[PDB]
């Protein structure tokens, strides 16, 4: 409260007034019968046990219900004391249920922010909030953790502090679900650096920042979960300098959705780009590009939805606009961006018909062509021929190859998405040039933005990619908090062994990226000129089946052909389109074309023309290792209900998230240990009472444990703190609170009988003040009706 000024009106959405707490905190508890429990329809559920059935209970719920669930499907809740809990990893109830609900019910309340040991858990508010308050970003401004509330500035300002503190570089690794919304938060955190650290005496800082915008034109979309979800994942260097102040910046991206570029589901939407550019802000462009201004004559960009209310593709024209040139690309090169984003529409256009009594494809048509050609700094003619007579080189010369009207559609298709892909990429590496300065660097802070582990019902080969990322990412969690957890028990003097905690993961990993793995036999495979997916799938088997507990085979429950166990559980892989995907089979003798365009940049683009899980493995060793040398700074983005409802939250929903976001994994690693740690005065205080009759502010701790019918296993003490397991902390409270009814109840009689003591001392006080007035009143009832009263009246005033 008194704390609390620099927020104050965000104060609220941070942390509850002081009684709030205290309200809450300091109330009736009974520990050996209130619960968490299991529950068909809704995930857990709160209730009261009832009876105990042996190894069966009855509870009671809250809403009222009764259902007799196992002994295990009965779990411990926390004493009131840890309510809306920073850290839920204070909690000395580590279960799956009391996360949920910790998580919940500061929601409800509208706190996003809450913390799981070293993650920062974060859930989409769903609604706007005064947190990226500018008053806020001061706040959080020189603080520990310790300091101040749950919130992203806190991690992201701790990174900067222990960046000049410790000299060493450091990360952020923003992860969730598709509707999660971390680029908001990425892009947030950005915000943050470039404001409390800039030397931009236009600058760095809004090419740093005007970057985004562009970027999300180009690699974002309308999706049924997001309205601006991030379609690619993105790693930014922000190189700081010696001082502290801003030097440099940094982009790489991964695994682009191609994909979009020629499809779209029925609730979704292409890249933003397209329909900020028919929007008709900048009409040149539209006859530039020679276009219309209804999507539904692009085909390719229209088989969703074109048209999203919470967007405006005209403001964002502009804005990507602007950006561009900020970004310092040349006319020319914003216009190739522009002229070649408009091909690809035209390519879609792009029509054709069989060639009389031959199988053949020929061309439907100059009209189309005519434009994509010119566009693209192409010649018509040359263009259709290569894509109909694609000339090959089988042996060692060039034998040209006729395709199919079907095989055409297809190729121009992989152009489309080919060239897109590419100019993105680009785009991109010349943002990097101008985020490139010369002043010198001495450390920098990265921020990772990437999809987390998800699973489908389906899953492809775009999800191995995706989790094989992930379940490195988690390893490298793991890991970080053994180290990490091994010098408490080093500083405090505990003695606590144990193994690396990543090395549980290793077996999946290996399976992945070694050589007779995953990878390696679908990327041998694709140098098989004749092989099958089939073909690839019976040569993954044959090695690994049987032979690797990791690898299995789908239970039959679409199809599947390979399940792995991955540390988030079981994912059924299906192998179809792999090869072909993995091969990025392009026709060359277009992209011979391309190679000589008037348009230099679509040149430039294909002078580079190996399989494609070649390089997002090498990507993601650079990147992994980039990783390495960095201080690990863990942020979890959470996504509340599908349905899109602020302070709400559906259970299995968010436990999913939990599982795969590595929240619960940090748990379970935590409740191995010493979880919960008791600092030695904040021992005294709160425990004293406990057998108060047994001075040091550490000694005493111990020799306070001398009571009790109480483990004296489950604790241990160091240096400056115990170390306890869990439901103990539990316990002790227990007996506290016992130990005040004792107090509280005498305390309370006292007061109650002291209380009417006065009571006494007033009526008895008024005992004849009350006569005076009683007697007073009833005279004058009786003589005001007499006459020589009333004449006593009107004669009373004559009088002196």
């Amino acid at each position: 409260d008194a704390e609390m000024a620099a927020f104050g009106e965000a104060a609220p959405y941070l942390r509850k007034s002081e009684k709030e707490r205290i309200e809450a905190q300091n109330k009736p508890f009974d520990a050996k019968s209130s619960v968490f429990v299991v529950h068909p329809k809704q995930s857990f559920v709160k209730g009261t046990i009832q009876s105990k059935e042996g190894g069966k209970v009855t509870v009671k719920t809250e809403g009222g219900e009764t259902l007799t669930v196992k002994e295990d499907q009965v779990f411990s809740m926390n004493p009131p004391k840890y309510d809306k809990i920073e850290d839920m990893a204070m909690m000395t109830h580590l279960h799956e249920p009391a996360v949920l609900y910790n998580l919940k019910e500061r929601y409800a309340a509208w706190m996003i922010y809450t913390y799981s040991g070293l993650f920062c858990v974060t859930v989409n508010p769903y609604k706007w909030l005064p947190v990226y308050n500018p008053k806020v970003v001061l706040a959080y401004r020189g603080k520990k953790r310790q300091e101040a509330p749950p919130h992203i500035f806190s991690i992201s300002d701790n990174a900067y502090q222990f960046m000049l503190t410790d000299r060493e570089n450091q990360s952020i690794l923003i992860t969730g679900e598709s509707g999660a919304g971390k680029t908001v938060n990425t892009k947030r955190v950005i915000q943050y650096f470039a404001t409390i650290a800039a030397s931009g005496e236009g600058t760095l800082e809004d090419q740093i920042i005007s970057a985004n915008p562009l970027l999300e034109a180009f690699g974002n979309a309308k999706t049924v979960r997001n309205d601006n979800s991030s379609r690619f994942g993105k790693f930014i260097r922000i190189h700081f300098g010696a001082t502290g102040k801003l030097a440099s910046a940094d982009i790489e991206t991964y695994l682009l959705e191609k994909s979009r570029v020629t499809f779209q589901l029925p609730a979704e939407r292409s890249y933003h780009i397209f329909y900020q550019i028919m929007s008709n802000k900048k009409p040149e462009l539209i006859d530039m590009l020679l276009i219309t201004t209804n999507p539904y004559d692009y085909h390719y960009v229209s088989e969703g939805e074109i048209t999203v209310p919470s967007i405006d593709d005209q403001e964002e024209l502009m804005a990507t606009d602007s950006a561009i040139d900020i970004l310092g690309f040349s006319a020319d090169e914003k216009t190739a961006i522009y002229k070649l984003t408009g091909a690809v529409m035209h390519y879609g256009n792009l029509k054709f018909k069989q060639k009389q009594r031959e199988e053949q494809a020929e061309p439907d048509g100059t009209e189309v062509a005519d434009k994509a050609a010119y566009l693209m700094g192409l010649n018509s003619a040359e263009l259709l021929k290569a894509l109909c007579y694609p000339r090959v080189g089988v042996g060692n010369e060039a034998v040209t190859k006729g395709e199919t009207v079907s095989e055409v559609h297809n190729s121009v298709g992989a152009l489309a998405k080919a060239v897109y892909e590419k100019m993105f990429l680009w785009m991109v590496i010349r943002i990097n040039q101008q985020l490139d300065t010369k002043q010198p660097r001495q450390y920098f802070i990265g921020v990772l933005d990437i999809a987390g582990f998800e699973i489908f019902d389906f899953n492809s080969f775009e999800q191995l990619c995706i989790n094989f990322t992930n379940e490195k990412l988690q390893q490298f969690f793991n890991h970080h908090m053994f180290v990490l957890e091994q010098e408490e028990y080093k500083k405090e003097g505990i003695e606590w062994e144990f193994i690396d905690f990543g090395m549980d993961l290793a077996a999946c990993i290996e399976l992945i990226e070694k050589p007779m793995g995953i990878f390696s036999i679908l990327e041998e495979e694709c140098m098989f000129p004749k092989a099958t997916d089939t073909s690839f799938k019976n040569k993954l088997y044959d090695e690994h089946l049987g032979k690797s507990n990791n690898f299995q085979k789908p239970k039959p429950a679409a199809e599947a052909h390979f399940s792995l166990v991955h540390y988030a559980g079981t994912v059924d892989y299906n192998i179809s389109g792999w090869l072909e995907k993995n091969k990025d089979p392009l026709n060359e003798t277009v992209i011979g074309l391309y190679q000589k365009s008037s348009v230099k940049t679509l040149a430039l683009l294909f002078a580079t023309y190996q399989t494609v899980s070649a390089l997002f493995r090498e990507n993601l060793n650079k990147l992994m290792a980039n990783l390495r040398s960095t201080h690990p700074h863990f942020v979890r983005c959470i996504i509340p209900n599908e349905t899109k409802t602020p302070g709400a939250m559906e259970h299995e929903l968010v436990l999913h998230q939990l599982r795969c976001n590595g929240v619960l994994e940090g748990i379970r690693i935590c409740r191995k240990g010493f979880p919960s740690r008791v600092l030695y005065a904040d021992f005294k205080q709160r425990y004293r009472v406990l057998n108060a009759s047994a001075m040091d502010s550490k000694k005493a701790s111990e020799k306070l444990l001398g009571g009790g019918d109480v483990d004296h296993t489950q604790y241990a003490f160091g240096h400056t703190k115990v170390f306890f397991k869990a439901g103990l902390l539990g316990l002790l409270e227990e007996m506290r609170d016992d130990k005040l009814a004792e107090i509280i109840t005498a305390t309370q009689a006292r007061c109650r009988g002291f209380l009417m003591r006065v009571e006494y001392r007033a009526m008895v006080e008024r005992r004849e003040s009350i006569f005076c007035i009683q007697y007073n009143v009833r005279s004058f009832m009786n003589v005001k009706h007499w006459p020589w009263m009333k004449l006593f009246f009107k004669i009373k005033p004559l009088l002196k």
